[PDB]
RNA sequence: CAAGCCGAGGAGAU
RNA sequence: AUCUCCUCGGCUUG
């Protein structure tokens, strides 16, 4: 029951045969249903040809691997060929290379075929080569870039193909490449002013692909122009003339702490330079072993980071923030006792908690505006989506519509949905659970979704009635895709922002490169097929000498590897913490000290199942990692410091890493009895 | 369900 | 060439 349109068998009418390419078309336009229809007929072609069939698919995420052979492919080439879908939810029980050989139709995340790749080389596996696959295909070719997954997979294949290209004129014998299709919106642009820049940049990923071609439609373009409708752009502007109350007390505090350790900004409140100059304020007290001066930058760049939230966030949150904050910094210090500089500190902070806790309560926004505009094209509506930077955002969104009234009142639904993977005080959602919340949408359950880049990608939905933006603005293709997923016949784009930052104007900018993008793909279809095969052969050297000449240096990188060469010390007390040697390593990834002439050291705590390990400051230091009945007290390099045998030049790295010299394994022979 | 290692991209700054 | 903030994937341990 496979079905296909007009310009689909038009823009993949080369690949039919030969002719491994790219394939550039609007959001929801068949794109899955045009790989289904090149997968099925590729097999077909290889059977009657009395030859191996094997495709393969690779997805950047992993929600998308299950939604295409759920909806798309499982369904129509079920019974004609075997299929089968990975990715890391899934367990491999055969493994990778055997089903390489069995199912003859795979889907898969990237990584795991690069992984298989690499154990291959290797040899601690036997993994596998592109040779054992016919036809790769991809989607979101865009990503293709200068250290991509993908690119990693296709420079092996540019390497090949080389070789093949040598032998051309060498020897009759070749080895077969499989024939590369690409799927994608935008290829995207490298932020470039110029418009012969990102034809450059075109050209660049086409070589990335072995493209020969982008061909998009022409002929049924209007049939196509008529069937998918663009949402109304709107913009939505916000001045936040209000809450000084609130903030200029917090401000006067900073002022005075700025004061109280001489701390020159250089710079205003409410950025990222206030914060980097924090932070290397943290480096160089350090690099001194001295308090009162990487303590205080970071207490004020917490405080910063409180402003930079209030800037889009209700107050009450900061407050809870650095409640919560200085909440642990008491009960730290207290299990430790179980100076003037946290005294005046933690007193400067408690003497104003409660009373600004009473002004968080006030009014006095771009929530506000944000409250009316999803309030007016809900009742419009009689679905909807949020993107904004932080997962903490989406949290407190969803809080405000619980809490506002009105929105009961409208009866509009809404959840939260964030990114799988535990980012530093938000709990980590649950790929399963991300499924979950999306049907509930998808079931209507859910009116209004909140979510962060990874909704931007994939994610089809069949229609989406409101796309809102909320002072969220990186880069064109990031904005785009967001726009495709509105997919309602009657879509509407919105994106909230001050007027006081260039966020407007970033928006502006995406514009113009949407333009140009189209500027460049028209300029390079009419382009010789010579001079295309040049550019491409000369940007795939390139690509391919620029790796060699990385890995050169990576391998020259790593090469001391020394035993006990050093001496870590707590970083807020420059106090000696363990030596060179007295280390041990697990699992060749985790570090620890046993030799309990440390355990004469550090403190336990935790509260709410590893228990966390504190200073004798209050310093805090790493887990206790629970392995193989012992407790081994784990610690981690980022929150300690360095200092060698010879010429104590005082570093920090915050992965052990960074750092070439080696420790050893643990033999746990020394512990028995 | 918890914890940890690595790689990547993009936003910002030097 | 280099530093900070947010996202993806994979790997291990309990
Ligand atoms: N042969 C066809 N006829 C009509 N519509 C189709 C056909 N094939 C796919 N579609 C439509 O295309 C949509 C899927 O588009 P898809 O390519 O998966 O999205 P994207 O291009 O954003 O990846 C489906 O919702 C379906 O309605
Ligand atoms: F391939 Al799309 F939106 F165009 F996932
Ligand atoms: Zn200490």
């Amino acid at each position: 029951e496979l079905q296909l349109r007009p310009y689909q068998m038009e823009v993949a009418q080369p690949a039919l045969d030969g002719k491994n390419i790219i394939i550039c078309l609007p959001t929801g336009s068949g794109k899955t249903r045009v790989a289904v229809y090149i997968t099925k007929d590729h097999l077909d072609k290889k059977k009657q040809a009395s030859e191996s069939g094997k495709v393969i698919v690779l997805v950047n995420k992993v929600m998308l691997a299950e939604q295409l052979f759920r909806k798309e492919f499982n369904p129509y080439l079920k019974k004609w060929y075997r299929i089968i879908g990975l990715s890391g939810d899934t367990q491999l029980k055969i493994s990778f290379p055997e089903v390489v050989k069995s199912y003859d139709v795979i889907i898969s995340t990237a990584q795991i075929l690069e992984n298989s790749l690499l154990n291959l080389e290797s040899g601690d596996d036997d993994g596998v080569q592109l040779s054992d696959f016919s036809l790769i295909i991809i989607d979101e070719c865009h990503h293709t870039n200068k250290e991509a997954v993908y690119n990693n997979i296709m420079r092996r294949y540019l390497k090949q193909k080389l070789r093949n290209n040598d032998l051309k004129k060498q020897n009759k014998p070749a080895i077969p490449l499989p024939q590369i299709l690409g799927l994608t919106a935008s290829p995207g642009v490298g932020a470039a002013k110029k418009q012969s820049e990102a034809e450059k940049h075109i050209l660049n990923i086409c070589a990335n692909l072995d493209a020969f071609t982008i061909k998009t439609v022409k002929e049924n373009l209007g049939q196509l122009k008529h069937q998918i409708k663009e949402p109304c752009k709107k913009f939505v502007i916000a001045d936040d003339t209000r809450e000084n109350p609130f903030k200029e007390k917090l401000l006067e505090i900073m002022a005075s702490i700025q004061t109280y350790c001489q701390k020159s900004p250089m710079s205003d409140f409410g950025t990222q330079h206030y914060e980097q100059w924090a932070i290397q304020m943290e480096k160089k007290a350090a690099k001194d072993g001295n308090r009162k001066d990487r303590v205080c930058a970071e207490h004020l760049r917490k405080y910063n980071e409180a402003l930079q939230i209030n800037d889009t966030i209700r107050m009450i949150d900061a407050y809870s923030h650095l409640e919560t904050f200085y909440t642990d910094e008491k009960e730290k210090k207290f299990a430790v006792l179980n100076d003037e500089t946290d005294e005046f500190l933690m007193n400067l902070f408690f003497d104003n908690k409660k009373m600004l806790k009473k002004l968080a309560e006030n009014p006095k926004e771009k929530l506000i505006k944000l409250r009316n505009t999803i309030l007016e094209q809900f009742t419009r509506s009689e679905r909807g989506i949020i993107f904004t930077k932080t997962r903490q955002s989406t949290y407190a969104l969803s809080q405000w519509i619980m809490e506002n009234a009105k929105f009961a009142e409208v009866g509009v639904k809404a959840h939260h949905l964030i990114g799988a993977g535990h980012s530093s005080e938000v709990k980590p959602m649950t790929q399963t659970e991300q499924k979950e919340v999306i049907s509930k949408f998808r079931t209507g359950e859910i009116n209004l979704l909140i979510a962060t880049t990874v909704a931007e990608e994939g994610l089809d939905i069949k229609e989406c009635n409101i796309v809102i933006r909320y002072g969220l603005v990186t880069n064109e293709i990031a904005m785009v895709q967001a726009r495709g997923r509105a997919r309602a016949d009657e879509s509407t784009y919105v994106l909230v922002t001050s007027s006081g930052s260039g966020v407007t104007e970033r928006e502006i900018v995406n514009d113009f490169r949407e333009k140009m993008k189209y500027k460049a793909i028209n300029r390079v279809q009419n382009m010789k097929p010579e001079e295309y095969a040049h550019k491409i052969l000369e940007l795939q050297v390139q690509s391919i000498l620029e790796k060699k000449m990385k890995v050169k240096r990576s391998i020259a990188k790593q090469y001391n590897d020394n035993p006990s060469l050093i001496t870590l010390l707590c970083k807020n007390c420059s106090m000696l913490v363990c030596s060179g040697e007295n280390i041990h390593v697990i699992e060749k990834m985790h570090h620890v000290n046993m030799t309990p002439e440390f355990k004469g050291l550090y403190i336990v705590r935790e509260n709410k199942t590893n228990g966390e390990i504190i200073c004798k400051c209050g310093q805090a230091w790493g887990t206790m990692m629970v392995h193989k009945g012992l407790d081994l007290p784990c610690l981690k390099i980022r929150n300690f410091v360095v200092n060698f045998k010879n010429n104590s030049p005082k570093k920090q790295y915050k992965k052990w890493v960074e750092l070439p010299i080696r420790f050893p394994d643990l033999d746990y022979s020394e512990y028995c009895l």
